[PDB]
């Protein structure tokens, strides 16, 4: 691999890699709310509404969705599956609003500059971010208009999603080493499909460093919700919100 990429080949996925590829593919396809028609079926939420209770309380009504299809994708991740119970929840808390961001993001609409939340409701900047996210909403919303050029398909998207997954650095993971390697596994199937894709200069630097970006929306995430659960009471959060975010 070293030696070719000196030759200056860029390598494509192995019969190995597209399986994989496929695996993880599929398994966004199938989680991913809306499918393809998402822009038709979604309706924008109303100017007037949008911590803002009645924009906060549209949000929360549909995060419970949201939040399982995450976990849906994540259960049709063989490698997931091999992972120890306790392992499978850390892992599942820490990309969830991660991946969640990442999929808002990526249905991002320059014409109307809004995102499409669960492909259905179609929100602004300022609806989102009075609703509960506050600066996090312009996090997501910069990367959302970031991501338009780099022109992203199902599989990119996907493997995103099994790369911030993966993540070995979660605190209290038992199994760090087999993370570790199942990431490496998606990282370089990822890079492979990139090669054959053809995008853009330095593309796969530039997504990585929106692995990064990702990583500090969930981070902020966090501390949002301390804020929020400071402001709205206690009952306003859905049980699942809750267990997810603890
Ligand atoms: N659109 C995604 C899922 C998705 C659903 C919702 I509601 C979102 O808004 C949030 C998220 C966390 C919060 O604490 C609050 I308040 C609002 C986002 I950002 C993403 C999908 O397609 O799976």
């Amino acid at each position: 691999e070293e030696l070719q990429k000196s030759i200056g080949h860029k390598p494509e996925p192995t019969d190995e890699e597209w399986e994989l590829i496929k695996t993880v593919t599929e398994a966004h396809v199938a989680t991913n709310a809306q499918g393809s028609h998402w822009k038709q079926k979604r309706k924008f939420l109303p100017e007037d509404i949008g911590v803002d209770l009645e924009a906060f309380s549209h949000f929360t009504k549909i995060i419970t969705p949201a939040i399982t299809r995450v976990v849906d994708f994540a259960k049709k991740l063989p490698m997931f599956c091999e992972l120890p119970c306790e392992d499978q929840i850390i892992l599942l808390k820490g990309c969830c609003m991660e991946i969640m961001s990442l999929r808002a993001a990526v249905r991002y609409d320059p014409e109307s500059e809004t995102l499409t939340l669960n492909g259905e409701m179609a929100v602004t900047r300022g609806q989102l971010k009075n609703g509960g996210l506050g600066v996090v909403s312009d996090a997501i919303f910069d990367l959302g208009m970031s991501l338009s050029s780099f022109n992203l398909d199902d599989t990119e998207v996907a493997l995103l999603q099994a790369v911030l997954l993966m993540s070995s650095d979660r605190p209290g993971l038992a199994c760090v080493e087999r993370i570790e390697k199942y990431q490496d596994s998606f990282l370089l199937a990822f890079e492979h499909y990139i090669n054959y894709r053809k995008h853009v200069t330095h593309f796969w630097p530039k997504l990585l460093m929106k692995v990064t970006d990702l990583r500090m929306i969930g981070a902020c995430h966090a501390s949002r919700f301390l804020h929020m659960k400071v402001e709205c009471p206690t009952e306003l959060f859905p049980p699942l919100f809750l267990e997810v975010f603890e």
